[PDB]
Parts: structure tokens; sequence; C-alpha cells
């Protein structure tokens, strides 16, 4: 026929959750801009509630003691499997059989427990757990995350993560968000939908690699040698990590608030990171002025996460931790919609044949 | 705008795997009809290879010893989590980094291991495992499944499962198949895509409940009292399990081969099940002749699975076991496509506002 495969540009839903204005250079959760939410130090628990409920009514409850049962050596796999396992032990009914208030409570409980699992998986099995009495000294979900992970958290490192999670909470109908909405549309339990979205998020096609810009930033020692290093990397036929074709028509507003938070909090890498950004951006727009070249959000996400002592293998899990807010918001919205997401396909394969006309049919009879 | 939410009737892919002819009353895997595949006693391992590879070249290798690590009390959850955990231990690279031959080998290894996990989870933890030397006495994947599950399998019970799995291997772009194709389109590992599809399959909206027709069949003792029982169930305002609006224009060809296999193998429930089918079908078309009423595939799937001593809580897992053939076929096809499945959405929510104009903003400042 006359169609392009991939559902590209096909409107699948109508949402009231968030609006990514790509030509206006803005990201608004329920109408509120993300810069307002970050600059006012609104914690992740409230932005979770704002995205899901639609207002600042009631935030996120604290997680319950639950030692992580999965130790696969992959933080993604640990939270993906551990989330699916919550339905039997906690008695999660399918979305068909529960009302909206029950689904919200189940989503908030699974969200806050995924954060507990990531902090436990990151801390590792070769270290004893942080006592729950120490974790309870803090009152926010992010502070408790750092305490369960590191033990004695630094408040500036908590503010960096609260800023990163808020800027990563929701960004439209990503493939993981679509997967969560599809699984939820079949009536399954909320834990089955969250677990499936994590599998989609683990895909490297869409996400960016924040841990790949850190080596380049380690080469440059002062703001001066940034131009020469960017010169050598481009002259050696390699690529510049953190820069490419624009996503928004101007810059990404998420890269805005991340860079601003890195400056406000006083990240040591900020002086060198700024010099590298202009040294890059300059070189790329001179070597190919025909393309719109901007700084990807992964560039300043690396500066913020590295400032909070987040290792390389932990950065992909830090994204998933914040993205649970948008996932639960779309799961609950998909529940109220009440429509199974079911596309169609066209057969272009072989016509009707007999089993004898298929190659290898002799092996079906020889080794029957 | 002027659109209906739900991606209904939107062609998303073009497949060469299988063709569900709904008006011609036929289901063909790569052009071969399912009745030919079942009547010729072609084992599930070959139909797996035919759907994935496109011919009868090389079938399914046997599973390796691997005690199931997940005991959640839900067979679905056990295979969903255990499949995701295979990537770290087995070194499954993302789909982006592996070639087609590697993806096929990884898919065949994860498929055959999911069958091992289901047989282990069904057998239960309160029973010692079947020795591997006993399992190795059999040469087909289905016979080894029954041996790992029951110990000493009955060949007629193996033929029933081989017939059921072949008829359940693939049926178009089901929401689980879509979920598998979406997750695979992000470049993730094959284990992450299979694990996500299982979460979608667990949804009760699309699948049917085979274990719900067994109680009705237990009431009717001879072929005679079938009409009276169907009379009482309809007169008591209840519903008739296993009958409803048609899926195919005539009958489902899957219900055809399942009923035929139940007759060919000599299922004890066959005489009563036939009488109940006509007693039902008669009553429904007389009480409402305006609708096309047919026997759902779940009705004869229950007779076949119950004949093979499959309990009620195990029947949903038996479907997933056979559906892995279609899942792997679409995962490998999605890999060769090379296009991220990414739809679009329209914001209809609140416009740009200030954080102070949101309800509950006082609680953000009071409990800051």
């Amino acid at each position: 026929e006359n169609f392009v495969p991939g559902l590209d540009g096909v409107v699948a839903f109508t949402t009231e959750i968030a609006e990514p204005d790509k030509d206006g250079g803005a990201l608004r959760y329920r109408g509120v801009d993300i810069e307002d939410l970050v600059s006012q130090r609104v914690t992740f628990g409230d932005v979770w509630a704002l995205l899901v409920d639609g207002n600042f009514g009631s935030g996120l409850p604290p997680a319950e003691p639950f030692p992580l049962p999965i130790h696969s050596g992959d933080v993604r796999v640990d939270v993906q499997a551990g989330l699916a396992m919550l339905a039997p032990i906690w008695g999660y009914a399918p979305l068909l059989d529960i009302d909206d208030a029950t689904a919200r409570q189940q989503l908030a409980r699974a969200s806050v427990m995924a954060l507990s699992y990531v902090a436990q998986s990151a801390r590792g099995i070769y270290q004893p757990a942080v006592p729950q009495r120490i974790i309870d000294e803090w009152s926010t979900v992010t502070a408790r995350f750092m305490t369960r992970w590191q033990g004695e958290p630094d408040p500036r490192h908590i503010e960096a993560i609260d800023a990163y999670w808020v800027s990563a909470a929701e960004h439209g109908m990503n493939a993981s968000t679509f997967t969560a909405r599809v699984i939820a549309s079949t009536g399954a339990d909320v834990a089955a939908a969250l677990s499936g979205a994590i599998g989609a998020m683990s895909g490297p096609l869409h996400g960016g690699a924040p841990a790949r810009v850190l080596p380049m930033l380690d080469e440059v020692e002062r703001a001066g040698d940034a131009r020469s290093v960017v010169k050598g990397i481009l002259d050696r036929g390699e690529k510049l990590m953190g820069f490419g074709h624009r996503v928004y028509r101007a810059e990404d507003p998420r890269a805005r608030v991340l860079r601003a938070a890195a400056e406000r909090l006083g990240a040591p890498r900020y002086e060198v990171a700024v010099a590298v950004e202009q040294a890059a951006l300059s070189e790329l727009r001179e070597r190919r002025p025909d393309r719109a070249i901007e700084t990807n959000v992964e560039f300043w996400a690396a500066v913020v996460l590295d400032f909070a002592r987040v290792p390389a293998n932990m950065m992909p899990a830090m994204f998933t931790c914040g993205r649970t807010a948008g996932w639960c918001a779309h799961i609950l919205e998909q529940k109220r919609l009440g429509k199974l997401v079911r596309p169609s396909a066209i057969y272009v394969g072989p016509g009707p044949r007999s089993p004898e006309s298929v190659d290898g049919w002799e092996r079906v009879l020889t080794t029957a």
C-alpha cells in the first residue's frame, strides 16, 4: 500500500498529563513549567503527585522494609523482576477489578519500592544494609533514597538528584510510556505494566548515554584546553559525546534546568563543562553550518549525576527512578480511558502451500 | 480532532509470518494450514522453527539444567521475572549489537527455558525435581516438558499438548505480540522483550478463561441433561462460558483442530462437551437470532488441556508456552525491520499556570 511502517505521526492517545512544546522550548507538567518546580526546590514526591493526581494534594508515602530479593548483577534487571514479583505478595488485582483510588495507591506503593530496590541494588550485596532507623531520620523520598544508598547523605547531593528526577519525570509518549500504556490497556496489574516499561527503557536506541561524556570531560583539566581537546576528538574521526541534532527547535529545557542546577549547587565540573559545551557547539556549527546542532540533555545530566557520586553503571537506573512518575500518570490515565491498544498488520508473506513444498520437510519425516 | 483513540485499524507493520484469514476461516503459519501441522503430528519444536526461520530447517534445541530461581506463587510472574534474569547470566547483548543469527539462537534458548520454568513452577516446590536422566529419555520439547512436570508422561497427553501449542503458537499482532515488537524496536535484549510480552499476555481483557467452562461441563453428567443445564444457566440470568460473538466470520479454525484432536485422542469429556456445544449454540441463536454466535476457542482448549491433566491455574501459562513461537518470530522480524515504534499524542490538559494557582500548593510550602 502507501504507508510508512512504524506508527510515526499517528496520534494514539490524548493526554492531560504534560505538554512538550518543541517549538516553544518548554516542558510543562500539568501546566506548570519544570523550571518553576526545580527552582522552588519542590521535592520529587510532590511532582510525582502533581503528574499523577493533577494537583499538589497528597504526595508519596515512604517505602516499607523489603530486602531486595533479586541479585542479577544488573540494576535494571533487579528492579524489572522485583517489581513483577510484588503482585503476588501484595495482592495486586488486575486493573479491571480495582477502582481508580486503589490503582493510585498501588502505583504509589510500587513506585516508591522501585526506588528502594535501586538504592539497594546500587549499594551492593558486599555491604550491610543501612538501618531503617537511619533512613527514617529523613522525610523526603529522595533524601531517604540517598540514605538507603550511601548512609550519610550530603544535602547538596540530594538537591542534585531532586533536580534531575523532576526534569526526567515525564516527556511525552516515549516507547517505555507507550509500553506501559499498552500493557495497562489489557487490564493487567500495575506491577506488570511498570515491569514491562522498564524493559522498554533498557533499549539503547532512545535514551542517550550520560556516562559516555564523562571520559571526555576528564581529559580537559582547565577551561583553556577545551578547544584543543574538542579539536583532537573531531580530527581523529571520532564523535563528540553529548551533542547532535536538535530535539527541541531551540534547546532542550531539561538541559536548561540541569545546567542551572549544576551552577547553583556548585558542581566542580561546571567550569570545565561550560567551556567544553561552547568549544563543541562552536566546532560543530562551523564544520557543518547546514544543521541545527544543540547540546543534548545527556551532557548536563552527566554533570549532575556525577556530582551526586552516581557511578556510570548506575546512571541508567537513575533515569528509570524519575521516569516512574510519568509512567504511573499514564497508567492511571490509560485505566480511565478503557480501550485496548490493538494495531493491525498486513500479510505479505508466502501464499497457501502444502507442508511437503516447504524446505526441510524431509527432516520432519526423517526425525519424526 | 476527528479520530478515535486506540490505534484501531491502523496498520503498524507488514508481516510474512502468519495470516489469520477471518472471512475465509483459516489460520496459516508461513502458508501452511494449522490443521496440516496438527494432523501430521508435527511437534511444537518444528512449528517454532517454521514460524521463526520460515521453513523446516532446524528445530528447537533442548533446555539446559537450570533450577527455577523465582518462587512467587504465580506461574506467570515466575517466568516473567526468570526470563528477564537470563540476560546477565547468559550474556545477552542488546539487539542493536548482535547479528540475526545470534538473535535467533538467543530466542530459541530463552523460549525452551521458559517452558522449563513453567514445568518447574507447575510441579511446585514441595516436590523434588525430576532427574535430568529421566527427562533425557525423550527427544521432543513437548515430551520433555511433560516429563519435567509429571515424571512419567502419557503419550496421549503429550499429543494433546503438542496439538494445543501448535494451534496457539501465533494469531497475528496481539497486544502481547505488539508489546514484544515495541520493546524489541528499542534495541533491548530478547529476554527483555519476551518478559514484557508475558506481562501483556497476563491481561484478562484478551485471552479468554478456559478454566471457567470446566465447572459447567462438570454439572452435565450425560449427553442428555446438557439441554436442561444450559436452560437453567440462561434462565438464572448467568452467562454461558465458551460462547459469544464470532471472532472469525464463521468459526475459529483453532477451535476446529482442538475439537478434532479431542475426538481423535479420545478425551472422556468429548461426548458431553459436544452435546453442550450444540445445546448452547442452539439456545443462543434462538434467544437472539440477530447476532452471529459461535463457539470460542477457549471452550475446546479447556477440554484438551483438562484431558492432559492441566489444572485451572496452569492453563494461562500453557497458552504463554505455545505463544512464544509467534513472539520470537515477530521479535526477529522487528529486528530486521530497524524502526522504532513510536506513536504520538495530543495535549488537551490545563494550559500554562503558575505553581501558586494549583490546589494543594500550600502543603508544598507548609511541609516543604
